[PDB]
């Protein structure tokens, strides 16, 4: 989680798509979904990112509907965006024990308990938090078992990006869960 504001230059695909849905939150604009193999995925936009500006204009107070209208109406040539990195999320680094455990229980991607004397415990992992990413990869809408598989396949150092559930639940509202399983980019970034 960069304390940066960074700028991204986007470019519509063949079909005039950038692969993004935006949500209005406390009078700002936040990324609800990034589609796999989209311009938004390629420039590195992430679930939870705040869009401060689109083409130099301020997003504050905008509705979701208006943000979407703006993206459409613009010339796909270059859409410039001003992005605050994942402001509602934090990252926790954990280390796996000898049994390959970090030390929590989660249900539906939400952490619900912290195992005593775990690394999760030592690092102050919190419950009532939705997991958004593991080791920099988005896991939102994946099954509980597949999140377990990513933690397994992970090397000892486990990095988890987490969001307060009340905030997470506000962001995903009005998005059919299949879209999240099927469309939300769940890939490691390209170099």
């Amino acid at each position: 989680i960069k304390q940066g504001i960074r700028e991204v230059i986007l470019c519509k695909d063949q079909d005039g798509k950038i692969g993004l849905r935006l949500k209005s939150i406390d009078n700002g604009i936040f990324v609800q979904l990034v589609q796999a193999n989209s311009p938004a995925s390629l420039v590195g936009l992430r679930f939870g990112d705040q869009v401060l500006q689109i083409n130099g204009e301020n997003c504050a107070g905008w509705s979701s509907d208006k943000a979407h209208k703006v993206l459409k109406q613009a010339f796909g040539e270059k859409i410039t965006m001003t992005i605050r990195d994942r402001p509602f999320e934090r990252t926790i680094t954990m280390h796996k024990d000898s049994t390959g455990h970090v030390g929590f229980i989660f249900k539906n991607g939400k952490i619900t308990s912290i195992v005593k004397d775990s690394s999760a415990a030592r690092n102050g992992l919190l419950t009532e938090h939705n997991i958004c990413e593991i080791n920099g990869q988005n896991v939102i809408g994946l099954k509980d078992s597949q999140i377990a598989d990513i933690l397994s396949t992970s090397g000892t150092v486990v990095t988890i990006t987490i969001m307060p559930a009340f905030i997470f639940e506000h962001i995903i509202k009005r998005m059919a869960p299949s879209i999240m399983k099927s469309l939300m980019d769940h890939t490691i970034p390209e170099v």
